[PDB]
This record gives C-alpha cells, sequence and structure tokens, in this order.
C-alpha cells in the first residue's frame, strides 16, 4: 500500500509508463504481463489466443496475492485482467491510465464497445487515482508525479 500500481487496458501503454515512473522515482518496476508470460512460458498473445482473456486475468489475479510478498515499494504495471480482480487497491495506490476507446482500438465493432464500457467501470472502481492518457506518456507521468507531491 505504497506500491504504485498502474492499471488499465492492454495496449494502453501502462508498461512503458511503469518503466519510466520507476526510473524517475528510483523504484523497481514489475510488469505482471512479463511475470505471467515468464512463468506460463507463452507470450501474452498466445495466452490470449489459446487460453482466452478470462484465463490471462486469472493468472493475474493469482499473482496479486504473491505481490503482497514484496518487502520494498514497487511500481507495478498490471490490471490487464480487471474482470477477475477484486480490489487491487489492497495491493497499493492504484492509478487508472484512462484512454478513450477509439484510441485504445487503434493501438491494438459494437461488441468491443460494450466490453470496453463494462471494464472501464471496473477500472475506476478499483482506482485510487485517474490519469488521463490522451496527452501521451510524459503527460501521464507528470500527472502521476503531481499526485505524489
Amino acid at each position: 500500500m505504497q506500491h504504485l500500481v498502474l492499471i488499465g487496458f492492454m495496449g494502453s501503454g501502462k508498461s512503458s509508463l511503469a518503466q519510466e515512473l520507476g526510473l524517475a522515482l528510483k523504484l523497481e518496476v514489475l510488469d505482471t504481463d512479463m511475470i505471467i508470460s515468464e512463468r506460463v512460458g507463452l507470450s501474452v498473445r498466445e495466452i490470449f489466443e489459446e487460453l482466452g482473456e478470462d484465463n490471462f486475468a486469472m493468472f493475474e489475479k493469482n499473482l496479486i496475492d504473491e505481490l503482497k510478498t514484496l518487502k520494498t515499494p514497487h511500481v507495478i504495471s498490471t490490471g490487464g485482467g480487471i474482470v477477475m480482480h477484486e480490489n487491487l487497491k489492497g495491493l497499493g495506490t492504484t492509478f487508472y491510465l484512462k484512454m478513450d476507446f477509439e484510441t485504445l482500438i487503434k493501438r491494438l465493432l459494437t461488441q468491443a464497445k460494450e466490453l470496453f464500457e463494462k471494464r472501464q467501470a471496473l477500472y475506476e472502481k478499483n482506482a485510487s487515482f485517474i490519469i488521463d492518457a490522451r496527452g501521451g506518456l510524459n503527460n501521464s507521468l507528470k500527472q502521476v508525479l503531481q499526485f505524489i507531491a
């Protein structure tokens, strides 16, 4: 609960922001996309295609509990599977990196819009803080650094 937890959709650019936020604050950064792929042995993309998003999200939800094992404060990029998460706020201060749907869509249909709407509601229910992604990585970073001050 002094972990800084970047949460948001996959493709939102949280991993890269995490990297740069760690560097700025002299903190280690952990990316649950990385851990899950490292431990499962398959790429994010293969897990998504062969096992589905619900199972990615399960992988993530099980890693969260382990992440409270951490003796030091970390930047943690996670939340690609918010559907399965109950309250990652118990992991630390969570920042939702909020991107509009059309912009998320470019970086990666009525059914996708439906999903996006439902999951955004979960992200902001799980967020201690909201960072507006529209302005790009450094403007998101400034936002996070301003919350910290």
